[PDB]
């Protein structure tokens, strides 16, 4: 159940006698008010109606009014939220409606309020679909993250959140609801891990985090190795990448086993930059705080894990998160040097600020061993991919057409979507080196691509897919800066494809 | 018949006993050489085996062994050239075969040659297939662009090229051959207009090129709109990208008619920037001189169309070529402009150097006359796409799923190839405006995206695809530096196709 202060019930009762706090009902734009909201109206003895044809709400997709006590109901107050003129609504405008029930929620005293909103009608969505997508959207509209703050904000009154539904569709939304709720769990822990200042949120501090969370989850196993275990598995370019900060790497491996010990696993891997200076490689100082979100891949792991253990899938997964911080100093590693990954394969390092890879490499050669059915890592890996796809639609790469498939399904699905990107070979001649195996970068072109091909050097053993998400793990500027949660939903979603 | 200098055959003789100047087999690395090169080899006696034996050829693709007059042959020379050690090659390894054995053969004084190539085999081609990519290559790799040297290089001996082919086989052949040859010379028109130097190459020069084309091919049709016409319709982001430059817009309008009147025509719409400084919105020196190339969408459709003609295709086709020169000016287009495009919505000019839009947009409604099936626009249209998709793969969206899996099939049977990219809704908001109906540009996020939903809006009443050319239209430095003809194999291909 959703742990950020928020209870969602599903419910089949009349709105018209619901005694709630606030009662929210739809209103489209010039059309007839929908079944439930006729009912309530009805009930009043036409006062809703009464009250919008004075012309205040024009029924604009979230515009709002916000009604008190009307004759004969047991709500104390009545929401009106505008639905548009569609007979249906695209994702987009079914989460904007939501959010503004939900803004103007959070404002009011009311404990609680019930959403009477079945008779909304979203594009290729039945009930499921939809109460994963409105649960999604309302419990990761609670989030906040306000530790730093001396002054925080006034605690809500609103706890409860019942949505009303058919008795016909009430165990759809139940299960879509419990579903999005471990997401939305999973989201709150990623955008935390994310959101930390990169002073406290280092990789011992990740380490310590993966070993809380199987103090609170049993059926889950976590092993930490540091700078001497990565050193006797021969994890030179992981190594590479560490040795300039004063803060020692780690690898963070979890286990969980939902299935028989028949089935293979699914194997995440996550990098975990807790910071990137971009090393000697230096990054310009313009915006370089949005750099502690480097570790969003593996704080993605961490998010998809914890909505998994929620849930209790049947299905055998195992985390990978490859966690360093990348600093300038008298001994980090230097544009031209040398590596031996642990796959053996040697690798000229032609810009230190490329390193996300140098990490990713070496643990998809150690996730070799799970002899994995399908391997993903997450990483906020190139800015060319903003390039290319923008903030809201993150990179795929793979080596496995039906893998790629499966996780483009699975996006659309939790509309937190990918994009594929080809792998054509005639990209990877750009990492050919006069010196070494490989170039740890391409030229300016293909930026997202080479990256990309750079990493299917290590996966050619097994089903390998790579999400790209440095455009959409974060929200840059404004009053929303900080972790979005992103993928969570997309890989949590494809897990639980997987489990059927 | 292709136009360059050089006739193709089709002959299903035996080698062993043919007739010419050099001979050209395929030897395997580290295989039994192929039913062929071993009937010739037995024809001499073990000759080639006995050569072969000694170890100079590994075989590796593209090797070569030149051998002159062997026992009882009459060929003068017998080429030998490594297949490498594959039982089928790829088209890249298959084009690098063919490129090494012209490379020999246009050092050599022999007035033909006879490819015995037929052993090979290629991934997922046939014999129709097979010869579509070898003439083709053999074709676009005779082109020359020497005009302006006051030292023209000796012309070739080679004159004619034979493909040996089994009976059965060369039929598909001989049409493969045709084909190939139609689109090498319809991309010989596009490099040269490509190549030639802006101070020539203007718009007024691109009107004249159309009406020659018409006296050549008298199914041809071609009328050119001025600057005073482009007004009168009304065509004013097209005329505000033309102002700032002493030269004159011209709209060129081509229209075939191979099929019945009541058959709805196909529309290919160019940009035909000829030279693009930026305008006042001024570009950097460095490389600009590349800014030649920013005519090559218009140079396409003129090549795509080049082609059709010689086929005589049984398909209607309509070629728009939007041309203008884009210059700094005291009456030039200024950052800020407000324009009204034909189609009646305004456009907030924020850069100047987004102008292949501004053409395209008022000749994408132009095009609404036609009633057409289909309505293709390429342009170099944005940096963006080479960092997305680098120089190989062409960007490509659109507004109906069928066309573009349509042209994306087509680049991959030409190895021509595109890649989707998304328009979704939510990249649409990028292009508000304040004050006009549309921005011209978005922000650095999503910038090749950005620029076909510009164009989306101006395509909503047909079937719509935009091929952006920016990385695959020309070659940058080097000794190759030069337009290439793309994407007119994949576009004569998507035609070949919708003629059946
Ligand atoms: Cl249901
Ligand atoms: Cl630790
Ligand atoms: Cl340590
Ligand atoms: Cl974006
Ligand atoms: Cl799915
Ligand atoms: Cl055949
Ligand atoms: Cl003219
Ligand atoms: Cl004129
Ligand atoms: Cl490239
Ligand atoms: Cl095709
Ligand atoms: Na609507
Ligand atoms: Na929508
Ligand atoms: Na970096
Ligand atoms: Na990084
Ligand atoms: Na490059
Ligand atoms: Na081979
Ligand atoms: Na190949
Ligand atoms: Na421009
Ligand atoms: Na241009
Ligand atoms: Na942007």
């Amino acid at each position: 159940y959703f742990q950020g202060g928020m209870e969602f019930l599903v419910k089949s009762v009349r709105p018209e006698t619901l005694k709630t706090a606030t009662l929210v009902l739809a209103v489209g734009e010039g059309r007839k008010l929908g079944a439930s909201a006729k009912a309530v109206d009805d009930a009043t003895g036409g006062a809703i109606s009464a009250v919008l044809k004075r012309g205040d709400l024009a029924g604009k997709v979230g515009q709002t009014l916000l009604l008190q006590s009307l004759p004969n109901l047991k709500a104390e107050r009545v929401l009106l939220v505008g639905a548009g003129k569609e007979r249906e609504l695209g994702d987009r405008q079914y989460r904007k409606l939501a959010s503004a029930v939900l803004s103007t929620l959070k404002g009011l005293a009311g404990a609680d309020a019930a959403l009477a909103l079945g008779d909304l009608a979203v594009k290729g969505r039945g009930a499921h679909a939809k109460a994963r997508l409105l649960v999604e959207t309302l419990a990761d509209g609670l989030y906040v993250f306000d530790r730093y703050k001396s002054q925080k904000a006034e605690p809500l009154k609103l706890k409860k959140l019942t949505l009303l539904a058919d008795k016909a569709d009430s165990a759809a939304v139940e299960q879509g609801s419990k579903e999005a709720q471990a997401i939305a769990n999973g989201m709150a822990l990623t955008r935390d891990l994310g959101n930390l200042p990169p002073n406290v949120c280092h990789p011992t501090f990740l380490g310590e985090q993966a070993k809380g969370l199987a103090k609170e989850f049993k059926s889950l196993k976590v092993e930490v190795l540091d700078e001497k275990k990565l050193r006797e598995l021969g994890m030179g370019s992981f190594l590479a990448v560490a040795q300039g900060s004063d803060q020692p790497p780690r690898l963070i491996i979890l286990q969980y086993n939902g299935a028989k010990k028949d089935q293979a696993p699914h194997v995440l891997v996550g990098k975990g930059i807790t910071f990137d200076t971009g090393g000697i490689s230096l990054k310009p100082g313009l915006g370089m705080d949005e750099m502690k979100f480097d570790m969003c891949g593996a704080a993605s792991v961490f998010g998809t894990f914890r909505a998994v253990l929620e849930l209790q899938l049947p299905i055998n997964l195992v985390g990978l998160l490859a966690c360093a911080e990348n600093m300038p100093s008298g001994g980090a590693t230097r544009p031209g040097d040398i590596v031996t990954t642990m796959s053996g394969q040697t690798v000229e390092i032609l810009n230190t600020d490329a390193e996300g890879r140098l990490v990713l490499c070496d643990a998809l050669t150690y996730a070799e061993r799970f002899k994995p059915q399908s391997v993903i890592d997450i990483a906020t890996l190139t800015g060319a991919c903003i390039v290319a796809l923008g903030s809201n639609t993150s990179g795929l790469m793979g080596n496995n057409e039906a893998l790629v498939r499966q996780l483009l399904k699975a996006g659309e699905f939790a509309d937190d979507r990918a994009w594929q990107l080809p792998l054509f070979d005639e990209y990877q001649e750009q990492l050919d080196s006069p010196f070494a195996d490989i170039a740890n970068i391409g030229g300016p072109k293909a930026g997202t691509i080479t990256a990309g091909c750079f990493l299917s050097r290590f996966a050619k053993k097994y089903h390998w897919a790579h999400l790209d998400i440095a455009g959409t793990a974060w929200i840059s500027g404004g009053k929303d800066k900080g972790a979005t949660g992103r993928p969570v939903p997309l890989l949590t979603q494809y897990l639980l494809e997987r489990a059927k």
